């Protein structure tokens, strides 16, 4: 019992994912009375609001999540959205959000391993097979270690990194160090921490017995 009541009609909450530096956008357009099926992802670029564009096949769909890999190319723009939700055959809602990619760029879905060796890491970070030549991104990654109870954040160098089997090797460490590596990218910030499920790979834990 606080605050205004629980508004649980039109959550109009969206969120941005990046699968193999693919972007995805979807909605979350809670349901309370009026049961809406089919909505319209309509998206722009903070700099020009006034150029928002009904993506094709997330126009009154009948589905949530839409996908944007070459439409949200303005990685250095605050790709604002506003989604158009009409229920059945009339319009209930249309909110906006400005996504911040060049700020937040979400990624997770890659794949990553980790593989431990008795005194020392071997960390493969499964970036998109993509050549960087001819990429637009400016961002890096972030190998996090969390070895024993150590926990570190690793930021080598993505000049050609992301893609593919990116491989880094954390070194410099004692036997038995169960590690849970985890794949953020940074930006230039502390709070682009898109820490994904981390990977605790322990190795040979020399803790065996004690002799001459």
């Amino acid at each position: 019992s606080y605050d205004s009541p629980d508004y649980t009609d039109e959550s109009c909450t969206f969120k941005i994912s990046l699968r193999n530096f693919r972007s995805i956008l979807s909605w979350e357009l809670k349901n309370h009375s009026i049961v809406p099926t089919h909505y319209t992802l309509l998206y722009t670029i903070m700099s020009k609001p006034e150029d928002l564009k009904v993506v094709k096949n997330c126009a009154n769909t009948t589905r949530s999540f839409c996908d944007l890999t070459d439409e949200w190319r303005s990685t250095h723009e605050a790709y604002v959205t506003v989604l158009e939700g009409f229920s059945g055959n009339t319009t209930l809602f249309s909110c906006s959000h400005n996504f911040w990619l060049a700020i937040d760029m979400s990624f997770e879905p890659p794949e990553f391993e980790i593989v431990g060796f008795t005194n020392h890491i071997n960390v493969m970070v499964k970036f998109p097979s993509i050549v960087e030549e001819e990429l637009q991104f400016d961002l890096s990654l972030v190998i996090e270690e969390q070895s024993e109870g150590i926990v570190k954040k690793h930021k080598p160098e993505i000049k050609g990194n992301m893609s593919g089997n990116f491989t880094y090797i954390i070194d410099k460490l004692i036997p038995n160090t169960n590690y849970c590596v985890s794949v953020y990218l940074e930006h230039s910030d502390e709070q682009a921490v898109i820490k994904s499920p981390l990977k605790c790979t322990l190795l040979p834990p020399g803790q065996e017995s004690e002799f001459s």
